[PDB]
């Protein structure tokens, strides 16, 4: 479990990063099970329009084993029960594959889109992004308003983000590869695009309250996006095996 | 002049800052005569080919006396001739708006092809009208990548479409920035980035919701003259006058 100077920390800035919590055997085994998912997955692969590439998987979570074990990882499912004050559970799950000279872009707030098009009703939510390559200032780094949590498509205007940011600056936190980036869901961020020639990995885990759970009214989206099963998530049972 | 440490410093990255060579006073003269010449520029004001957004404003120095004298700065022009080893002139100039929410490229090699200039010995001054941050969208640079060495000599769409036209690929990219790195220099208000013809460079779109604003002035070598068999393009993009540019003289008005 995190300090209470990192409970802090991302209670005041609305965003932290562990460093080096994966190490590189445990990243390749996360890369090559990526390649799995990219290679059949088959709806749930993202392709772009005008060309054959690949930008995306999701709900890996629940068609791979590795994916499975990694969300109720003590790494990560223990600082998501803290961070959240319950019990928790996966609303989506994707690896993100930011091409060399990338992507839609605009800054926004996660909160809003799962808000309306799936139905959360509180911004209790949060987001674990696993580096499986080291972010950069040329990668394409998220980047945030620090404090920026406390709202002829849902994408905040200029004019608010003005004030926003004339307040409270920006900050596109770097890190090694096997960093876990844990940034609330109503924090807003931006994709910067990669200028680099090198292709840049993410794990995306977005882990939401079980109190506050989805109202499957409202839902559009397949199973493989915004999630239906609001079990509270344990750690494996437990084994010398 | 440059320092001898500066002058290296330039011949081995292929650029150089210099940090508040301009006072707030003269950058806010710049911006308000930049905001005149893109209300009046006409057919000088370059527009973005999907959309129509406005990126740029150029030859302003042939139409406007407070930039007929920017490029003669004392300022600038002598570290334009230093740095060349020779007396210049304007090849282009043009005001640029980086606006709130691209190709990897060598400058010359659009120049050659275009304008007929016969060497990359010429250089380029970014005068910085905002601060420089990297959340704006700065010029990003390969350092030693300017270097006769560096990249081995060599479609229609291709070249009519604006963001692609005289760029190079992934893999020559891949193989320059494995070894070199690339490097986004910063400053504020004021500084002015020296950078070489030849240097590979590029930039990110503007994130911040701040508009961003860059003079950028072209000098060529004298003995470097383009070649006006070869032009194909109009004064204000490529100039065919080569008179030496000559300082300023100092006088009461
Ligand atoms: O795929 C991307 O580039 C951005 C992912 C993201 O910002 C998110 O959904 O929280
Ligand atoms: O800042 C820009 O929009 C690109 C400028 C540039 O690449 C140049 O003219 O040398
Ligand atoms: O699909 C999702 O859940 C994310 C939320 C913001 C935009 N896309
Ligand atoms: O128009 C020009 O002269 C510059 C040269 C490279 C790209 N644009
Ligand atoms: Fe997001
Ligand atoms: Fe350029």
């Amino acid at each position: 479990t995190l300090s209470p100077a990192q409970v802090d920390e991302y209670r005041k800035n609305g965003f932290l990063v562990q460093e080096h919590v994966f190490d590189e055997e445990e990243i390749e085994l996360l890369r090559a099970e990526a390649a799995q998912e990219f290679a059949s997955g088959g709806e749930r692969v993202t392709v772009e329009q005008n060309t054959g590439i690949v930008r995306g998987v999701h709900g890996c979570h629940l068609y791979s084993e590795v994916f499975g074990r990694l969300v109720r990882s003590p790494r990560l499912l223990p600082i998501a029960r803290q961070l959240l004050r319950d019990d928790v559970y996966v609303h989506q799950f994707k690896i993100i594959a930011k091409r060399a000279f990338k992507e839609v872009w605009e800054w926004h707030q996660d909160y809003t889109f799962w808000h309306h098009e799936d139905g959360m009703p509180a911004p209790r939510a949060l987001s674990a992004a696993i580096f499986l390559d080291e972010v950069t200032e040329f990668n394409g780094p998220l980047t945030f308003v620090p404090g920026g949590h406390g709202i002829g498509k849902y994408s905040l205007d200029v004019e608010t983000m003005r004030g926003l940011i004339e307040r409270n600056g920006m900050v596109a936190p770097k890190g090694p590869r096997g960093s876990v980036l844990w940034f609330d869901a109503n924090i807003p961020h931006s994709s910067v695009p990669n200028i680099s020639p090198f292709d840049r990995g993410l794990v995306l885990i977005t882990y939401n309250s079980v109190e506050n759970k989805t109202d499957v009214t409202r839902g559009t989206r397949p199973e493989w996006l915004a999630a239906r099963d609001f079990t509270p998530l344990t750690a494996l049972q437990a084994t010398s095996f």
